This record gives structure tokens, C-alpha cells and sequence, in this order.
């Protein structure tokens, strides 16, 4: 009846998407010999993705994998950039694959290994199963299971996604903990009876952008890294 | 070329016969009664398959495989006078062995070698909760855990194989079904998967003859996961 399973958000919470897109974007453009502002490109790509995602959620657009939403959002924002028209379909697939390569924060893999020695661990994020699987494999991020909202064709904070986690691992809400750096996610899981752990990610949107990392009253745990979370949960190995 | 391998679990990777017999023998010892546990595996699977088909044929609303295994245990225990000396709590605990199945000796090394070259995942009929526990307890590494529970069905339903392709994001010809059961490889093959058969001559113990013969439609035929790893260049 204690804590039995931890479920992890992925983007930002475990992986530094900002550094992935910007650093690999810059290499991509530098070799082709054109100037590009990958900070702006990254922010626009995310905004267009989330706008189209919101249209999928509302039913305005037909359901599709997040991989395709990113790929189509990429076509949209590239029209804002004169060099974008020079990028062929294979060039755009290459850029889009970066979202399946998001690199871990330097604390993520060792903290995940420690937590897995004491708990059942699983992802629980909104991205496609295919991309979360590859992110975990490429980052050598250990998990007992890979779950995403794709499996119920939805998105957090939809209660179905949290219930998916409880049904798949076979535990009750009070035996589960949602781990994220996004407060909407923890608020929703807390209302459904989960324990919640907040991981402060002050560089989620790059080294220079202020992010909301302040503690909240309803957090069971407040940590600055997955390693620190493991320490406070007494998780070794 | 090949991108991902999907593994059946019971029999293919883990020895449920020995798990049943040795945990059963432990249960009978503490409670102070004797029982021929060598035949219980056969009985339990039979009762289970019958009750499962009640879910499959729609005679019963969908329920977890672990629940069905728990009810099948009531079924077989009513056939033995010693069954009554296991109360509901004992049967609950006994039924939990299906989340604790012991790997064959070749399973973990073979799985680790294959994962260094390919994406790897379970794809079996049991509950997500049990397969996850089996793999965790047995230190079986995978990139993902999938079971037919995620589409509330069972192999050979094409939805289960499509779940595997949709989840890993690949095409059928880039995927390989790995199993010691021919109905499973037959269905996956017809859907364009590659297939690999692992012969498991002791799946039902040392005293029963099981079908381990090769078939022409098998892309690979092996006697262990380690042997399959060698065939796939995952040395
Ligand atoms: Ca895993």
C-alpha cells in the first residue's frame, strides 16, 4: 500500500529538447552553408505543433501520431524562413527525427536507474510510443515499461491517460506517483489520487529563459534532478 | 532490413511449468499435504483456455488474464481433495506466480545481445501488469512491454500484431515475431512479419512431447534466444 510505481513525463521532465533541436539544427544548417536562428525555429515549431495538436484534441483535425503532427507543423513553419524552401522531403524527415532523439539531462539516466531498483518505473507522456521508445533507447534510459497517451488516443490531462497507467501496472492511484516538470500534469494526477513529484527544470526552454520552478503546496516531492528524487525516496543502485 | 523483434513470453522466454511445480511444491509443504504438482500445469492451462474462450466468444465481458487464471485455479482445485486445504488467500498468492515466471537460462543473455542491435519488445497475450513484473523480476531487458491487453484481445487477432507495428512505428517486413508457438508465427507471417521459432522441448515439462519441428515458412529456427542472436549477427 506504499508507493509501488513511478510514471514519468518525458519532454523537459527527462530530456532537453531545446538543446537537441538547436544544436543539431545548427549543424544541419552550417553544413548547408545558410544562416538560421534555431532558437526561433524551435519555438515556432513547438507552437505550431501544439496548435495542431489542440485541433486534434478538439476533433477539428483527424487523429494522427504526434510524429506526423511534428512533420506537418515543420512544413508550416518552414514557410516563414527563406532557406526552408530549399529543404527537400528527406531533409525535413531528418529534422523531424530529432524529436525521437531528445537527449537526456545529465541527471536522468543515473536517477532513473536508482529509482528502478526500488520501484516499477514507466513513462507516461503525450508523445507517440515510437518516439518515446527511441528516446529511451538512444539515451540509455531504463524503464520497466513505455506508456504514452497514444495507447488511448488522447493526451494528458485526460483522466484516461492516468487510468491507462494504473490499469497497465495493476495498481491503485495512491500507489502511483506522477513525475513531471509541468504543473498542469501534476495537478491533474493529484486530483485523481496519485502522489506527485515535481522536478524543477530551469533550462527547459534554453539556458536563458525563466521557467516556473517554484514549489507548490500539493507536491508530495520537490526535486532539482531525478538523482535528487531518488535520494529523497531512499532509492539506491 | 530488420528493425524490431517482438517476443511471445510464456514458454517462449519463461518456464511456467517449473515455476508452477516448484511454487506449488512449496505451498504443499508449508500447509502439510502432498500433491502431484507435475500434472497441475497441464490442468491449469486447460481450465484457463476454456475460461479465456468465454471472454473471446463474448459470453463474458472483458476481464484481465490474471483474473481468469485465478478462476481457472478454482476450477482445477475442485478436482483434487487437497485443493480444499488452499483457502482463498493461498490461491490469491499461488495465482501470483503467473507474474513471477522463471526465465530459461538463455533468455536474458539472448535478449541483451539482441537489444544491442535491434529494438525489442514483448508481444504476448497476458496482462501488462504480469509481463512487466516477469521481465523486471527476471532481469529481462526490453525497449518496450506490449501485450494484447492494450487492445483488449489476444493473438492471433490481427489487431495485436498491428499494435506492435503502430507502437514501434515500423512496417511489417521490418518486424519479427519470436515465439515457441506455431499459431502465433503463422498469423504474424501471413501479416508480412518475419518469424523466428525457438524450440522449447520442456515447455510442458520433462515428461510430455511437444511439437518442436521446423516449418518451411520460419525465417529462423533456433533452440535458444542466444542462438537466435548469433543467427541475427548480434554476437
Ligand atoms: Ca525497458
Amino acid at each position: 500500500m506504499g508507493l509501488k510505481a513511478l510514471f514519468f513525463n518525458v519532454q523537459g521532465t527527462l530530456v532537453d529538447f531545446y538543446s537537441t533541436i538547436t544544436r543539431e539544427g545548427e549543424a544541419f544548417s552550417a553544413v548547408r552553408g545558410f544562416q538560421a536562428d534555431w532558437t526561433t525555429v524551435t519555438e515556432q515549431w513547438r507552437a505550431e505543433y501544439r496548435s495542431r495538436l489542440d485541433q486534434v484534441i478538439k476533433g477539428e483535425r483527424p487523429w494522427t501520431t504526434t510524429d506526423r503532427i511534428y512533420r506537418e507543423a515543420l512544413d508550416g513553419i518552414l514557410a516563414n524562413h527563406p532557406w526552408g524552401a530549399s529543404l527537400n522531403s528527406a531533409d525535413r524527415d531528418e529534422l523531424n527525427s530529432l524529436w525521437s532523439k531528445l537527449i537526456p539531462w545529465d541527471d536522468t539516466a543515473p536517477g532513473l536507474a536508482r529509482l528502478r531498483s526500488k520501484y516499477i518505473t514507466s513513462t507516461l507522456s503525450n508523445g507517440s510510443m515510437a518516439s518515446v521508445l527511441r528516446i529511451s533507447k538512444l539515451g540509455a534510459l531504463p524503464f520497466d515499461a513505455i506508456l504514452t497517451a497514444e495507447l488511448v488516443r488522447s493526451s494528458k490531462p485526460d483522466p484516461k491517460v492516468y487510468q491507462l497507467a494504473l490499469d497497465s501496472v495493476g495498481i491503485e492511484a495512491h500507489q502511483a506517483m506522477m513525475v513531471a516538470c509541468h504543473k498542469y500534469d501534476l495537478q491533474a494526477a493529484k486530483r485523481l489520487g496519485f502522489k506527485v513529484a515535481f522536478i524543477a527544470r530551469p533550462f527547459e526552454f534554453g539556458p536563458n529563459k525563466k521557467v516556473d520552478t517554484k514549489p507548490e503546496q500539493y507536491f508530495d516531492y520537490y526535486a532539482n534532478s531525478v538523482v535528487e528524487l531518488a535520494g529523497m525516496l531512499g532509492a539506491l543502485e
